[PDB]
This record gives C-alpha cells, structure tokens and sequence, in this order.
C-alpha cells in the first residue's frame, strides 16, 4: 500500500538533483553577468526558477504519499567557464544527466511494478525530451552565429527573451 | 566595494538562500504531520527568501562582482511540535535580522554609501520578518494547547500573508 | 483484449459501483449520527465513483465486449464512530489502488499497451483519492477527540472537494 | 413512520437502484448490437433513475430512519431484439408505477399524510415515465420493422428526452 | 535511439503518410460513386493522418535523426461497394493500431522511457481511430442496404466527426 | 461533352506533380533540423501544406468533371544537399519544373479547344508565377548575406515567418 | 466586334432567355406532380439565367451593338418521371457549354482578346452549372427509385444551392 523505500530515495534524490540544477543555472547566470552577456543571464535566471518548480513537484509527489522530502547538502554550484559557448555545453550536459536520472526511476518503478510512480515520472520524461530541445537549440545558434562579438549580441539578444 | 563588504554580502546572499531552503524542509515537516496550512505558508515563504537571496545576488552583479553560491548545509531537522518549528522559524529571523545590522554598520564605517542604501530595503524587511514570525508564535501560545486550537491556527496559515 | 483482461476490467467496474454504493450506504449512517456535512461529502462521492463505472463500462463496449454487472452484496455495516468509518473508506480505496495496480501489472504482463494506456487515469486518479481520503481521516485525529472538533471537521465535510 | 410504511419506501428505494442498474445494463447489450443511440438513451436514464432513488434515501434519513441498500441481484438478461428490449422497459416502468400506487394507498390508508404527499412526486414522475417510454415502443412498431427504420429511431434516441 | 527503434519510427511515419494517400484515393473513388459525403470525410480524415505523419517526423527531427520519406506504394484500387471500401478502412486503422502495440513494446524492452512515452498519443488516438470506423461499418451493416440507407449515411458522413 | 483523355490523364500527372512537391519540401525541411535551420525548416513545412493544397484543386477538378484521380507510385524524395543555399536552388529549379509543366497543359488544352480546362489552369499559371518570385526571393537573400554563420542565422530567422 | 461574333454572342443571349423560360416551365410540371422542392430550385435557377442573359446583353450594348431578342419558341414539354425531366436539363446545360466553347474558339480564331475574356465567366460557370445538376441527376440514381426517396431529394432541392 505504501512506495518502496528504494522508490522513496530515488525520488527524494531527483528532487535534490533538480534543487541543484535550480542554483546551477543560477550560478552561470553570475557568469554570463560578469562576462557582459546579461541575456543569457536572464534567461539562466528565469531556467533557474523552473528548475525549482521541477524540485517542488517531486516534492508534493513525496508529501501526498505519506512521505518527508529531505533536502540533502549541496555542493557550491560555482566553476569557471572558458566562453558562453562552453557554458551552453555545461547545461545541456547536465540536462542530459536529468534525463539519465529520470529514465533510471522510471526503470526502477516498472521493475517494482510502482504503477503510480511511474505514472508520476511520465511528466518528467516529457519535461525533459523538452529541455533537452530547448538547450540544444542555444547550442545549435551558438555554433552558427557564435563565432564573432557580434554574433554573440545578437544571440544574447535572442537569449533576454527566449521561452518566454 | 572593499573586499570585507564583498565578502559580507556574499555570505548574506547565501544566508537566505539557507533560509528558503530551511522554510522549505520546515513546510515537509509540516505536510508530515498533518499541518498542511503551516505547510502552505512556510512554501509560500521559502518563495520570498529566493526573492531576498536574488536581490543581494543582483547587486553583486551590477557592482562589477561574481555572487557565489557556496555548499549549503542540510537544512533537515527534527521538531518536537508545531510550536518548536515556529519558534525556531522566529531564531532564524531574528538571526537574519542581526546580520543585516552588522552588514548596515559595516557598511557606514567603510563610508560605503550605495551599500547602505542598498540594505535599507533588509533593514525594513527584518522589522516586517520579524513581526510576522512573532504574530505565529503569539497565535500558537494563545490557542495551539490544543487539538482544535492547532486545527484554527492551521487554518488560518493557509491563508495568512497572501 | 485477452479473457484474463476482459475478466479483471469487468471486476474492477463492479468493485467501482461496489464502492458507490458503499459511500451511498455510509452518507446514511452519517445522516443518522447527525453528520450531515460528512453525509453530503459521502453522497457526492458516490457519484463521482458511479462516473468510474462508467468509464470502465465505455472502455469494455468499445472494444467489442459486453460489460456485466454481477449481483451487488449489501454494503450494509456498523460503524463505532466518525472515524471509524472514515478509516475504513480510507482501507476501501486502497484496495481500489491494489486492484488498479494489478490491472496495470496484468496489461504489462499481456502485453496489453491500449489497457495499460487506459488505466494510466485510474493511476492518477486513485493517487488523488488516497490522498483526499487520508486528508479526512488527518483532520480527524487532529481536531476530532471532541464534539466541537466533530462539528467543525463536519462543516468543513459539508463542502470539501466542490 | 409506521414500520410498514419504513418497509414499503425502503424496497422502493431498492426498486429505484435496480431500475438504474438494468437500464444500465440494457445500454450495453445495445452497445454490443450497435445502437449507439438507445444505449445513449438508457445510460442517461440509468442515471435519472438514481436520483429517483436518492429521493427515497433523503426522505428516509430525514424522517430519521436509516435506508438500506439491500444485495441488488444482477439485472443481466439476454434479448431477442432492440424491440423486445424496449418492451421490458416499459413493462419496467408498469411495474414501478404499481408500486408507487401501492405506496400511495398505503399511506392513505395509514394516515400518513408527509409521506402520502412526498410520494405525490412519483406518481407525476410514473405518468411521465410511462408515455415516455409507451413513444419509443411506438415508433419502434411504427419505422422499426427495417434497418433503415432502427437507423433513424436509433438517431432519435440518441438525443431523445434531452 | 537505438537503430531498431530509429527504424520503426520511421517506418510508421511512412505508414501514416500512406494512411493519408490512402483516404484521399478513397474518396476520389467515393466522388466517382456520387457518395459525396464519404469523400468529403474521407477528405478530411487525410489530413488528419498527415498530422500524425507530422508528428513521427518532429520526434525524429527533435531526436537528431533524420526521418525519411521512402518510396510510397501506389493506394489505388477498385471497391465492389462503399461498405467493402469502409471495411478496409477499418482494417487498415487495425494494422496501424497493431504496428503502434508493436512499437510501444519495443519501446518498453528497449528501456526507452522518452519513446515509450511519445507514442501513449498514438496508442490513444488508435483506441478513438478503430470507434470511428467501426460506427461507420456499423452504420452501413444496419442502413446500407438500400439506396435511400446509402443516401442517408451518406450525408451524415458529411459532416461527421467536425 | 467530357475532357479528352489526354486532358485527363495530364491533369492527373500534375496532381502527382503537386504531392510530389509537398512530399519534396517536407523532405528537406528535415535536412534544415538536421543542420540547425529550424527557420528554414518550419518555412519548408508550411509550403509542403501549401503544395497539398495545389493537389487538392487538381484532385478536385477532376472529380467535378466526372473522372477518377490516381495517385501513383511516389518515388522518395530523399537527397543529399551540400549547403542550404543548394538546397534552395532545387526548390527553385523544382517550381521551374512545375511552371514548364503547367505551362504544357495549358498549350495542350489551348491545341485541343479544352477551354474549361484553360481556363481552369490560369490558377496555376498565376500560383507559379508567385512561387518562383517567393523562391527566387530566397536565393537572393542568401546569396547576399548567406556566406558566413551570421548572414545565414539571420536569414534562417527571416525564412521562420516568411510568408505567413 | 467582327460581324461572325456578334451573331454568335446575340445568339448566346437568346439561348440563355430560352434556358430561363425552360426551366420557369419546367418548374410548373414539378408543381403539377407534387414535387415543390424541385419547382423552387428550376424557378430560383430561371431567374440565375435571366442574369446570364443580362451579362450578354450588356456586353452587346457596350460594345456599341443592338442585342435583339429574337423570337422564342415555347418551351413546353412533356416529362415522363422527375429524374426524366432533369437528364434534360442536364443535357440542356451540356449544350450551353458547347455553345460557349464554340464562343471561345470562334474569339481565339478571330484574334477577339476582349471577347475571349469576357467569355471565361461563362466558362467558369458552365463548369459549376455542369456539376450542380449532375449533383441532382447522382442523388436522384442513388435514391431516387421510391416514393420515399424522391421526398426526400425532392426536400434537398427545395434550399439546395441557396
Ligand atoms: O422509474 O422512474
Ligand atoms: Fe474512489
Ligand atoms: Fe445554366
Ligand atoms: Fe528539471
Ligand atoms: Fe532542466
Ligand atoms: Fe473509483
Ligand atoms: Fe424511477
Ligand atoms: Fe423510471
Ligand atoms: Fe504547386
Ligand atoms: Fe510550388
Ligand atoms: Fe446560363
Ligand atoms: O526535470
Ligand atoms: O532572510
Ligand atoms: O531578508
Ligand atoms: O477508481
Ligand atoms: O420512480
Ligand atoms: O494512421
Ligand atoms: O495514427
Ligand atoms: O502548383
Ligand atoms: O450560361
């Protein structure tokens, strides 16, 4: 009647990986500020406060069943980046790791025969088919115009208003 | 800015993000244990701190400053009652309040005017904090002896400051 | 659809009208202690459990079978309490969950992707009714040890989920 | 209430669910055979017919008596055609009236005036009910001896009685 | 992707293309019979593949695969009559059906959650295609011996499902 | 009374012609995603609808005037394309095709006194007076900004709402 | 306008007069057999030629001609059956059309472009004249061979192309 308590941790565990993602994109927004390219930092900004809402979905999921969310340590987000470009790569990596994670719960849920739970991650698998568009597609702009300063302002442009 | 107000603004910054983060863990606690208006509060509010962690972020940035995110600490903790989490809730407060104080002096000992100016908008935030946070625990002195009394006062949570 | 799918669809339809006319059976004991808030949550619920009848009704005629209804034991009980019965609405839907689980198992199983498709409301929809029912049965133990507590988780009944 | 008059309004009450489910049940067989529209028809029928019984269950409970909904036997039956079918209906519903005579003689009798005027509304409901379902006999016997024919009064059913 | 899977997405694109071709060139053939209303919803039903054409193309695209259009086979052939024409559309919507159970399961022994996931539309929207063609056979099964049946369904055909 | 059976049969190719073309655009709407020219490609999209919708006037035509449409074998529309400036120049050539074929049938139903069927063409004649103007106008565009990264970022960005 | 043109253009106009007058007569055969619909659509469709007429004429009188109605002949007829009556309507349109196309080569031949032009309306409208009765002579094979049939079509006819 209840989860499974290596179900419970699982989730418990992607939430605080999306809470990570969460200060993440807000970090590299300091990165894009810093480095004069304040549209890609406001769209890292408005990525960032996302990110929290996948983390509170995991958390309500975990609350209705019963369950105590836990939010664990979390490690200093902080890294140097060598370009924007390199930054890009950076975030579409680790939304390849989110997918990663999501696939494994929903493998560990079929295994379990956790129908609600594998129901529930069906909006994550969904979600990150998504992200992992959205972010190749700055990768994808990047590599084509990115090459010049000027390239650079017009997709920093882009960038202040995208997926808005 | 001098390095000592880099420094000291930075760590506030990652002072409330400890304390959404905290606010959040507080409101699980909460749904734990049946008290889903405190909890609805407590999400509310961890929302807020973002904002407040946000804003000193911002001004790091437009200053010319890299904002860094430092390991944050688990924010998991045991309650003994509805009653402790609020008064816990409260020492948190009060503690952010202080800080900001330090923060305001040092700030006019470095004649550093832009950062005082700046942290005027904290100083009239905490004096709202705490109030607030104060009004909960009042509330939960008066009627919270009490099954019933927890079921009103969680009620009212639901709703309050919205 | 395989006999075996064909045969736990057709139960699970009857377990739904099954537990319609149970919450209809429990709004009378309700009425009859004087919980008429409690009593009118009970009787919307019956319908709404008549609507998963239907839809389990409307997915075995579109698939070319002819759902059964089976001679419907009395739900006829006693009740010790308010929270008694609640309890045991509580143990009622998760047997509805156990069995929808089953069904999905069973689809897998056979290799059945339409079913599986099918039931994926009923997933949904039973995390949501555990979680109502659970809801009622925490504001019970709450604020429900006195009469006035009865009262107002009563009141609260009267519109609860509209 | 006398014990009697408590008897006769709870097997009504019964009478009203059975009523409910066999249409129900009819509406699957119809499916089954292709007519959409009769099985429309009963479905919505079938959930008139509940709140029929939900009338009787709130006199019950409000004249402080506990309604029972006794073991309902299964309404399945086979037909030899749509026709046939619908000649059950309306032998059904002759039935239903009956029995609200009946009760409305024994209130009479009894000097049961609330209960003799609470069921004043079936026996408006049984006349209704009865050229109701006397029409879709008639035009059956009328266009119903072609395909074409059940084609059309197929599609009138489908909306029939809104 | 793994290449099993690459394939048979892009093998059912191209099944829903030929879908597409295949209503159209039956409508041209419904037109050439003066059954109007059957080309005017075979029509339509055309466009409709082409969007589920559409939407295997996009998943393929999104992946970083390239879809591709093979060869299409000719959809021209003879009918005996607008039933024999309806019956292979029913049949055709089974062997879509059965190729999207196929890939939902090759989906699911692969452990590819995200195809798995995006096909749940089709597996749906398979569910609704065979009711819709199967209420058509229907139709023509119960009023389409006749001239004046014929006349009939047809002009419901021309604004059915709009 | 009837169209010719010359007539008829034209008539039909043409319809195959059109599908052809919708088919052809889709296809290389795929290329376009493929080397990040998601502009390109939605453009593409929209005027694969487009080609449909000179198939159906065809289609139409036929069936009104008493005659039987048939679709053919389609062959794969598949290529291999170098750049996206040579894949325009085949639009361009492809619509040149169209035109030439267009242009036939009016002078065989001119040579065989069809005048409904003259007077039917003068759609198309016009339509691809306009096709070639819209694909030309794409040529251009590349071939005046196209030779860097930057120049092709932003006609990719013009082509995503060209002609809607 | 070339001596050969203007003949066949006042000719044109005359034939479009008596196209008006045959169907106004037709539409009282119509009446006379009961059949309404059929009468309202030949009446609305006689006054449709009247303004075919007028379009001639205006060209005639813009062109600095004199068109002459020239004497016509009654259109009386007798028609054996309905469906009789529109194979002659339908074969008078066909005649219409050759007549414009002769029209439209003698223009060509002549090196007339303005009259080659003015004539494409003609064109484009015999194509539509052509498929609407057609359309009658299609529902009246498919239907048309029961009393019930021909009230039915005759129904259609009554708003058809309004
Ligand atoms: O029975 O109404
Ligand atoms: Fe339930
Ligand atoms: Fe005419
Ligand atoms: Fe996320
Ligand atoms: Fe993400
Ligand atoms: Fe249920
Ligand atoms: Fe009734
Ligand atoms: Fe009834
Ligand atoms: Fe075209
Ligand atoms: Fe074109
Ligand atoms: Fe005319
Ligand atoms: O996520
Ligand atoms: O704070
Ligand atoms: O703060
Ligand atoms: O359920
Ligand atoms: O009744
Ligand atoms: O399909
Ligand atoms: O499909
Ligand atoms: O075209
Ligand atoms: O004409």
């Amino acid at each position: 009647h209840h989860l499974k308590p290596e179900m419970i941790e699982k989730l418990n565990e992607q939430m605080n990986l999306e809470l990570y993602a969460s200060l993440l994109y807000q970090q590299m927004s300091a990165w894009c500020s810093y480095h004069t390219f304040e549209g890609a930092a406001a769209f890292l900004r408005r990525h960032a406060q996302e990110e929290m809402t996948h983390m509170q979905r995991l958390f309500d999921y975990l609350t209705d069943t019963g369950n105590l969310p836990r939010i664990n340590t979390v490690e200093s987000p902080f890294a140097e980046y060598s370009s924007l470009d390199e930054l890009f790569q950076e975030t579409y990596k680790h939304e390849q790791l989110i997918t990663q994670k999501i696939n494994e719960l929903a493998h560990a849920a079929m295994t379990n025969q956790d129908y609600p739970t594998f129901n529930f991650l069906q909006w994550y698998v969904s979600e990150q088919h998504e992200e992992e568009k959205l972010f190749k597609s700055i990768i994808d702009k990047l590599s084509l115009a990115g090459k010049s300063g000027e390239g650079l302002y017009f997709i920093d442009k882009e960038l202040s208003t995208l997926d808005t």
